């Protein structure tokens, strides 16, 4: 949990327009930047929160800004450029809001505002949002290369900002199809050197709980042998979605509703046999954005999730007007929102009818349960790993390359305090011990883990976070490097300009 | 959690017949019994697990044995006597099992085998089970005085072994009525000196979820202004219950079944206005035996519970044959049982329709939620206070006289390890810190708190537990005194004879 209030309102700087740079700045280092840290931290976020006098309304509406911190020989640079999307380019051309964003209807066509994340496919990097358009970008210059329409290649209406990436470069993602949820597989770059997106395929399909209302989907789980998909009660109303949007004046946010009675349905597919498995896993209602990690342990799937307890769409609390309120009002507004909680669910793969009415979760080191009912639904209860009053352990990251999809012990996260990011966290998922890093009037980003090259242990490395530190006596922002063992500070690299909120990203080793 | 295995099987001594004493034994003290500790620890349990060659089958079948440790001027005695119930007396007379017990059908009429608890009404003390018969006993000699049939006074078929006792001596309890659950109020002893049981009344009534199947009920919650009842999916099948029992050969255990679809329904009544309040609180399935404590905080009820996650009846795992198995087999048997978990539920008293779809739990220091649905059910999620793999924090006790029904911080409990009692626990319900007391091959009882008589703080006192320590190198049993602050040992009082399992009891100040 956080141990801090924010009466000064410095968090408002997360949602304030900035300018791009024409070339990299030097970042003033204090402490010691590890000499083995060589490469680029690449992150996305909104950077332009109004076009002239026309305002963007929602957290996810501001125009995509691609950020880069470079690390070489203990020295750091910072650079940023707006992504030249249709949304941005046409807004600059016409000097108004042209494309409808998530929560901002444009007055008189799908957004490609790639403000959320960035990931590799073959030798390329793509910025994304959650729509059918991803944007190829140059990871060294931050130039925008190409718009790619996933619909030209596979049958999906969108795809998440959280694809899983296997060690050979294979990319998996999930997307709505208008009804199913399709898993897309993009193969690694092959000898022929042609673009791996042109070899995309749907490998497996998950069914939908309601023919006319698909669930919103933000991420999914992957193990060597299984794919896990969590169907939440946040639904997309397709009657509102597929009508004339500039008639009645709609945006994406206007098309969501909550199903009060379904709870959550969890789904598994066989990854290698490409086959949906018909186990009716059921539990109580929550929103889910980020899976932490998933793994196989005997005949069981361990599914670790950042949950929000309730069926109301958490995105309702993320209009900019609310996030720009003063501290007492920010807290008041979040009182009735769903409560964040890290939960471990355990999914049995061997369902014996003879165990009807009992708990199937026979593993020795969890309190998670799974009850086989007579209708063959399997009712799940979680083991809670972390729970704090409006204190979210969010934007989770692990040592992904070596532990993604596998037995693991540690996760790192961004700590939200009534939705305001004010700390960095580490959770031991076996023991539930936590570690916190926190300074007054400091607003960090998702922490990203980078392994030490001679690491023996899961947490032998650092985490990198971009921190916004407003109010003079300090420089506006900095790159924070923390030791992954105990979250003690190793270094920081201060810059002379503001940085707004960023959502996701990656470290690119060079 | 426990840190101990039990390969020696010493826990079997908890379920072995003992002989009563004709007068008190001296208990050899080591360490220093507090000089302000003056009075008697009174506890009930089974003491006779077979009649001749006819065996009792279930944990709750053995014949009631009343235990007493006396404390005066740093010296301790121990005494025990079988309760002269109809079950016991007739078994001694006829030299066989005459009355059907909970899980033991008698070959050829309700049991009054008062093996569970003991409590005060006016100037009297009554041993109880959960039936319509309670047994008046003498707290100084341990003589049995008389049988009382609650049906002669109030309309109930039974009553729990966990009445609440207000500071003036008022007694509240709950019982099934064959359909409702009735709250019985027994007033304090008045000037006229007549037995307060003759002034018993039903003050309020809780409705039943199923006309033909009432829920099993073990305890309930009480605050200055409210009564809380938790209706679980463990049901009593009245078609099986009310048929001729010695025809098809039935016992009490044979009449229980689990409703797979209702989950848990929570109920509140206005204590002072004597009125059921019609709020449809709903959550997922669990068994519940013991409420820890209940209290009012602004317009909310805080409801702390020892839960078992699942709908299967936990009492199915408590046949003596299973509890007498070897350790590896005990653990194996408990793998599919419900998982124990301490949970805090929070019940809003102000339901505004304008908040439909949202979390009503606006308190600042909980993660518990309560969601108002369109059908007006209020779906609850808990804040988990303690969770360990088959490690139950059970038989909870608090500083009851000063904190029962009120804001509080500390609970004490008996720690079960795959149902085997092997430690004593303390839980801070605000911070979730725990403290443990544990020795190898030692099997404690429910801890009971005694305040230092001039204490101003909540945990300024001691806990008392009766501990079975088999295997030579030690005396068979002892009374354990721990400091309530940190569970560090203060003293023990060893006795030369075995003591079997005991369930509940009290400290009687003299
Ligand atoms: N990560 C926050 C949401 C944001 O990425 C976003 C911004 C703009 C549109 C949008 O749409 C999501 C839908 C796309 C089509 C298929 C259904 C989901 C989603
Ligand atoms: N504490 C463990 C259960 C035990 O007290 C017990 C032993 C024997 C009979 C019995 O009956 C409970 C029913 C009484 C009538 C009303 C329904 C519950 C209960
Ligand atoms: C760094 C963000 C701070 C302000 C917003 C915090 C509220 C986050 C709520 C949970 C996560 C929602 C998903 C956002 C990340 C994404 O777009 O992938
Ligand atoms: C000291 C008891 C040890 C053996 C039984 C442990 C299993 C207890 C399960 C939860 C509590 C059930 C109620 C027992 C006490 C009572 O009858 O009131
Ligand atoms: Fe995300
Ligand atoms: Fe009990």
């Amino acid at each position: 949990s956080s141990q801090v209030e924010h009466p000064a309102g410095g968090y408002k700087k997360l949602f304030e327009t900035v300018e791009e740079l024409s070339s990299p700045l030097t970042a003033h280092v204090t402490g010691r930047i590890p000499l083995w840290l060589t490469g680029s931290l690449l992150r996305c976020g909104p950077g332009l929160f109004e076009v002239g006098s026309e305002p963007f309304y929602h957290l996810f509406d501001g125009q995509a800004l691609l950020h880069k911190f470079d690390f070489k020989e203990g020295h750091v640079t910072y650079h940023r450029r707006f992504i030249r999307t249709d949304a941005y380019v046409r807004a600059m051309t016409e000097k108004r809001i042209v494309i409808t964003e998530f929560g901002t209807c444009a007055f008189p066509e799908v957004t490609d505002n790639a403000l959320v994340n960035i990931y590799p496919v073959g030798e390329d990097y793509y910025a994304c949002t959650e729509t059918n358009f991803i944007t190829k970008v140059n990871p060294e210059t931050l130039e925008t290369i190409k718009q790619v329409d996933l619909c030209n290649y596979v049958s999906v209406n969108g795809a998440t900002a959280h694809p899983h990436i296997e060690n050979d470069g294979t990319v998996y993602n999930i997307g709505n199809c208008f009804i199913a949820y399709n898993i897309v597989k993009i193969p690694p770059l092959q000898a022929d050197k042609e673009d791996p997106i042109s070899k995309s395929e749907i490998v497996v399909q998950f069914p939908c709980s309601d023919r006319f209302k698909p669930s919103y989907v933000h991420s999914f789980g992957l193990t060597p042998n299984y794919i896990v998909f969590v169907e939440t009660p946040v639904k997309i109303n397709l009657f509102k979605f597929l009508s004339s949007w500039s008639l009645w004046g709609a945006n994406y946010m206007d098309c969501f509703e909550s199903n009060e009675t379904m709870g959550v349905w969890l789904h598994i597919a066989d990854k290698k046999r490409k086959k949906y498995i018909n186990n009716k896993y059921r539990t109580s209602p929550f929103n889910l954005f980020h899976h932490i990690n998933t793994y196989e342990d005997h005949e069981f799937l361990i599914v670790d999730l950042c949950c929000w307890k309730g069926f109301e769409f958490v995105y309702n609390y993320l209009y900019l007007a609310n996030l720009r309120e003063n501290w007492e009002e920010v807290k008041k507004n979040a009182r009735k929102a769903p409560q964040p909680e890290v939960r471990r669910y355990v999914l049995p793969l061997n369902i014996d009818k003879a165990d009807t009415g009992k708990n199937l979760v026979t593993l020795p080191n969890t309190t998670a349960t799974a009850i086989l009912c007579s209708d063959e639904t399997i009712w799940l209860e979680p083991e809670v790993l972390f729970s704090g009053p409006r204190q979210a352990f969010e934007f989770p990251q692990i040592n992904y390359q070596k532990y993604g999809g596998k037995p693991y012990t540690y996760a790192y996260g961004l700590g939200l305090n009534h939705f305001v990011p004010d700390r960095l966290c580490k959770l031991n998922v076996k023991t539930k011990e936590t570690w916190v890093w926190q300074e007054p009037d400091s607003y960090p980003s998702e922490p990203i883990f980078v392994s030490h090259p001679d690491a023996l242990e899961e947490d032998d490395g650092v985490v990198l976070s971009v921190v916004v530190s407003p109010g003079a006596g300090q420089k506006p922002a900095y790159l924070l490097i923390l030791n992954a063992k105990d979250l003690s500070e190793v270094a920081r690299a201060e810059v002379e300009i503001n940085i707004p909120v960023t959502f996701h990203g990656l470290f690119k080793k060079s």
